[PDB]
């Protein structure tokens, strides 16, 4: 009744008693496992009591005066208004816990260090842009990246909502041709089409930084040229392959997800961008080598004069490793926070041991924690993991169209 | 009906075969346990009935005279004897379907090409050993490997099982050491202790081939040494790094799993060893580089002059790539069948397309299908998969000791 979890490298066993708190049902049934799939009125009082109890237990103040008090005012707020406002300290606690509960994040060893900006009195895209711009420069911090989340107003009935129409705050463009294919990033060919449609002059480059499309409630989105000084980017060069610089590759410093719905205590924030710092396989393996992304793998292999005529030469594996080397080398010479996948997974193993002592386990999505190159060379590969949904949480949400 | 996406191409299929999945798996809507390694005549009747239905569908004779004859016959024999006997053609189809149904096997493009050896008339451990020697010889075929299975008598009321105590037919010894360590393969310390306990005179090399421990019904296990010239081995060398041959590493040609139970229409064969050929990553990455196996990675990177003081140099990844290069080149030099992870995952993609057209789906365990290096460089990384249990099946079973 409590899942037995083994680590096959060392042979240690733990039990995930924490999984007994799984709220939102997952996709799996005894008949079939769906773990490999990417996207698989007064109910607000159940989700709020549980959250407020979470807060006070975590400050050793369960079951004492201040706990009762906070229970009544949310009772009376929703009674009067049909929703409630979070205290500053609660929202801070809610933000850090959602990160801590994100089963796909390998960087949660950092969950306790999180800078929370409160944009709950926001109104109009003119202010949105400023709140985002405060975040970006704070998080970027001239290359010493700092984790941050900005929280725009929550959701109320009978009124439109705040949304960042882009998936991230920094994304490159994707342009079709006289032949359908793409110059730039193929992942963003849709939002790129929206920006052009909404009044932005298309560029001629593989690495044009898209403009933001920000949406105040019930009003049509507005384009916003991000200040180029605010967008810190890293030209890519290799330590010893002098020609690599010539391939003209860049990536941007700050990975800032802007499309996920933060959910705290039954309250929903459709705009709540969080940012951290990249793990290098994200950029070098996925962004640049995925066949449907920049798909640079064979071009780096020609430059290395590899045998691309036979798969058993492992030319793919070789080119990919050096691409990752160039990424790490480039972020370090530019002095931008980045972590390699060996350091990151080792830290996650340390995270799991922390969490086992602290909360009785940790929800983890094996298919996403295990890096996309050299999987079984990292210790998470040999760690069994239990996936489930805890609250508060980051959730995916529809696109607003 | 679960919907399944390929993220490299965009295509979408629905896995309707999943609806027929019989025995239940480890996951619930509360929590996924996909990453875990090791998760009455009337039911015998119902299992058998369904298998017979399958077999008569496969010969394009569903609902014919022969079909009802067999259904009625099996109830008769279960009524009279508590069990029944497979016809030979049924046993060949059921061994093939069992491979076909194995969710963790990436080599299933070959499932129809399988050589079925009927040893259900076997009587002793000594006759068992001769059947096994003939399997190894046929399958090895002087380095031109052929897929085979040998099927020993089924579990039955009144008598104990046949069992092969070794987990594979070819395995290297693992001796505990003077300072707690293991010389040889640490995966095989238990079975090495059992061979010694049963009169085997141990060696002291790192690549000592283990003898067979064979269990006849209601007998102690009997020890059998494999004829040296029956076990084709491959010395490992690297096509450019000449110092690599001085590591003295070898692996054997034939991967023959022998501790799994074959289930066909409710009948159980606890002894039914099967073999194919290796994918290069099993040897190069897992068997040689796992920290709890031969653990050669650091020593190779030192020889390569890599800088092992910092993870960010990707010395682990670079050293592993060459070990796989070495495995592939050595088996081609020796003219021993081998497939790399790029070819193998590309054939597994064709298997999923063939299987979609033929059965409406295909069971697959993503975390086992994706190679342990260069995961997202193969096409199976970007393929969602549904995992479930079909019969006939190979199943794990406890050790007989
Ligand atoms: C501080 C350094 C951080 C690192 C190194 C890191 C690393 C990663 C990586 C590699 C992924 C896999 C995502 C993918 O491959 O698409 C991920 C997922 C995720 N992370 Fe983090 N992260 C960091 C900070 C954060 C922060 C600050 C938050 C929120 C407060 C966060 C929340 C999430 C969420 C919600 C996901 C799942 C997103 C998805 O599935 O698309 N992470 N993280
Ligand atoms: C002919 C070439 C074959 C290739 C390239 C191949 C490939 C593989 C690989 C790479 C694995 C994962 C192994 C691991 O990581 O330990 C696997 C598992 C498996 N294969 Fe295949 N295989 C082949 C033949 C066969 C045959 C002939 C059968 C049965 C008739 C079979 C049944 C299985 C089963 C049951 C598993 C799961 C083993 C386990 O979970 O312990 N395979 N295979
Ligand atoms: C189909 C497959 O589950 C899917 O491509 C997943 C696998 N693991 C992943 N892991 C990470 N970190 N990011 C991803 O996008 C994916 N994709
Ligand atoms: C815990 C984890 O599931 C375990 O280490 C698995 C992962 N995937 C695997 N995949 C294959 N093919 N073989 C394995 O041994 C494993 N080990
Ligand atoms: C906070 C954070 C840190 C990090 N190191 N990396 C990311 C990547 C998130 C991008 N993911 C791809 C997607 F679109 F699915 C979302 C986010
Ligand atoms: C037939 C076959 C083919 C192949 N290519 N590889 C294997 C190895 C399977 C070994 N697996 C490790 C375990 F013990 F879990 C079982 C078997
Ligand atoms: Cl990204
Ligand atoms: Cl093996
Ligand atoms: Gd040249
Ligand atoms: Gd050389
Ligand atoms: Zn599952």
């Amino acid at each position: 009744k409590f899942p037995r979890v083994k680590n096959w490298e060392v042979g240690s066993i733990t039990y995930d008693t924490l999984s007994a708190q799984a709220q939102q049902d997952g996709p799996c049934t005894p008949r079939r496992c769906l773990g490999s799939l990417v996207f698989p009125p007064e109910q607000l009082l159940s989700q709020a009591r549980d959250f407020i109890n979470q807060y006070y237990s975590s400050i050793k103040r369960s079951g004492s005066q201040a706990h009762e008090q906070r229970l009544q005012e949310v009772e009376a707020e929703v009674a009067a208004t049909g929703t409630y406002q979070l205290r500053e300290s609660e929202l801070v606690f809610g933000a850090k816990q959602a990160w801590r509960n994100a089963p796909r994040c390998v960087g949660r060893i950092q969950w306790g260090k999180l800078q929370v900006f409160d944009a709950r009195d926001c109104r109009s895209a003119q202010e949105m842009f400023t709140y985002i711009c405060n975040h970006i420069k704070y998080a970027t911090n001239r290359g010493n990246l700092r984790s941050a989340i900005t929280v725009f107003p929550q959701r109320c009935p009978g009124r439109g909502d705040f949304r960042i129409w882009n998936s991230q705050l920094v994304r490159y463009a994707g342009y079709r041709q006289q032949d359908g294919s793409v110059r730039g990033d193929p992942a963003n060919v849709e939002i790129t089409e929206l920006c052009i449609q909404h009044g932005w002059t298309p560029g001629n480059g593989r690495f044009d930084v898209l403009p933001l499309l920000l949406q105040a409630p019930d009003e049509p989105p507005e384009l916003f040229l991000l200040p180029p000084e605010l967008v810190l980017e890293v030209p890519l060069e290799h330590p010893t392959l002098e020609w690599f610089a010539a391939l003209g590759l860049r990536w941007y410093a700050l990975p800032a997800v802007s499309n996920m719905l933060l959910e705290i205590g039954g309250l929903e924030f459709p705009a709540a961008p969080f940012s951290g710092w990249y793990m290098s396989t994200e950029i070098g393996t996925r962004n640049l080598c995925d066949p449907h992304r920049y798909n640079i793998l064979e071009d780096v292999a020609v430059c290395m004069d590899l045998d691309t005529r036979t798969t058993s030469s492992l030319w793919k594996d070789k080119a990919a490793v050096e691409i990752n080397v160039a990424v790490l080398h480039s972020y370090q010479l530019a002095k931008v926070t980045i972590v390699d996948h060996h350091a990151a997974t080792a830290s996650f193993m340390k995270h799991l041991e922390n969490e086992q002592k602290a909360r009785g386990g940790c929800p983890a999505d094996w298919a996403w924690i295990v890096p996309p190159i050299s999987g079984s060379l990292t210790p998470v590969f040999h760690q069994e993991m239990v996936n489930y949904f805890l609250s508060p949480a980051f959730r995916y949400q529809p696109d607003p169209w």
